[PDB]
């Protein structure tokens, strides 16, 4: 029918690392907490057929759904900690009011890491079919198909942690209340991945990395800003940060004095100040403070690349444009 629709999905912000909203699967709807991930293209939730990370999440019960259509084809999703395994199923999925018949994964095996830490149940991949495992049609392609959206775009707002809004996803447009000024666009290197060309990473007023150009994946599913092990070893050396097992730290008192970090994308320099990347949990010289920048070695074909996750998105309201194959950034509000 008439496409003037702009569906808003409200997100919960858990500790500035997990941003999740709800979806409803089946007849009647079974609700799930999901992360909306531009870095992946498959929809998956835990199955009732799950034996132990599962135990801790909401399980989908096909036997309680009148709209369910069996499939059973094996689904295997590679994560950096191991495999998320299950089988395909088809059901009616509700997201921000829009209902679509979707092929999704009913997960029967999850690695304990990171899933034991997850406040959310499953994943809703906002990526392209080119990266969908089993060539399964992604949710956004199916929403596009309905011809309901105002524009063939979706936007992300991630807040900084009080009864305030954790985040928001607008399907069919952007929310001007959550951004200031106008959007600056960067075309995708190629369709099939939410990845753009990056022309430099600067510490202060000097380009220290990516001087000859590199790739930047705009990943809403990633908690932090990430680079390859070698890029982050060099960047952390420049910042004077020290490696620990899972992160890099600075003495808490040294944190507010850390230089600005800039990402050269399109015609602009996108700047993050120390307040945007330091988890300032204290101001003590006797305590250590974590950085919201990590090393993540993304495997080919997508990698090696940088990934602009929640750390970048909190600063810059992001619009994913499928009609035009571009990403737009505006300063978040
Ligand atoms: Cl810190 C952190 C690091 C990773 C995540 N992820 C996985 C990343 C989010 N998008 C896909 C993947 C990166 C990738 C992109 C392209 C190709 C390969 C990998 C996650 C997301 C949701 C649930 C569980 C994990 C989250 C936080
Ligand atoms: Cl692929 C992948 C995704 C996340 C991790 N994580 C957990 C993430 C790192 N700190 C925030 C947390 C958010 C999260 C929690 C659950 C799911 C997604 C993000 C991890 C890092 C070091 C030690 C243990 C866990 C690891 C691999
Ligand atoms: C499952 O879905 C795939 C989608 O390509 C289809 O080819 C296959 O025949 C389906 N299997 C069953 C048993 O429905």
């Amino acid at each position: 029918t008439l496409g003037n629709t702009t569906s808003s999905v409200i997100l919960t912000n858990y500790m500035d690392t997990q941003y999740y909203g709800e979806i409803g699967i089946g007849t009647p709807p079974q609700t799930f907490k999901v992360v909306f991930d531009t870095g992946s293209s498959n929809v998956w939730v835990p199955s009732s057929k799950c034996s132990t990370a599962c135990v801790y999440h909401k399980l989908f019960d096909a036997s309680d759904s009148s709209s369910y259509k069996h499939n059973g084809t094996e689904l295997t999703l590679r994560y950096s900690t191991g495999t998320v395994s299950g089988f395909l199923s088809q059901d009616i999925i509700t997201v921000g009011g829009i209902t679509v018949t979707q092929m999704f994964g009913e997960v029967t095996e999850m690695p304990a890491l990171p899933f034991m830490l997850a406040e959310f149940d499953g994943v809703v991949g906002m990526g392209f079919i080119e990266q969908a495992i089993g060539r399964v049609t992604p949710i956004f392609d199916n929403i596009i198909s309905q011809g309901v959206l105002k524009e063939d775009v979706f936007s992300f707002y991630y807040n900084r942690d009080s009864q305030s809004l954790g985040g928001q996803i607008v399907l069919g447009g952007s929310d001007p209340q959550h951004y200031e000024g106008n959007f600056h666009y960067i075309n995708l290197i190629k369709t099939g991945v939410w990845q753009i060309q990056m022309k430099g990473v600067s510490v202060g007023s000097s380009t220290l990395l990516c001087e000859d150009g590199c790739l930047a994946l705009v990943d809403t599913g990633a908690s932090y800003i990430s680079g390859s092990t070698s890029s982050i070893e060099k960047l952390m050396e420049a910042l004077g940060a020290k490696k620990r097992l899972f992160d890099y730290v600075v003495k808490c008192n040294e944190g507010p004095t850390l230089p600005d970090i800039s990402f050269h994308l399109g015609g602009k320099e996108y700047t993050l100040t120390s307040a945007d990347y330091v988890f300032q949990e204290s101001y003590s010289s006797k305590k250590l403070c974590t950085l919201a920048i990590h090393a993540m070695d993304i495997p080919p074909p997508t990698g090696p690349t940088w990934a602009l996750g929640a750390t970048f998105i909190r600063k810059f309201y992001t619009e994913f444009d499928r009609r035009n194959n571009r990403i737009g950034f505006a300063l978040a509000r």
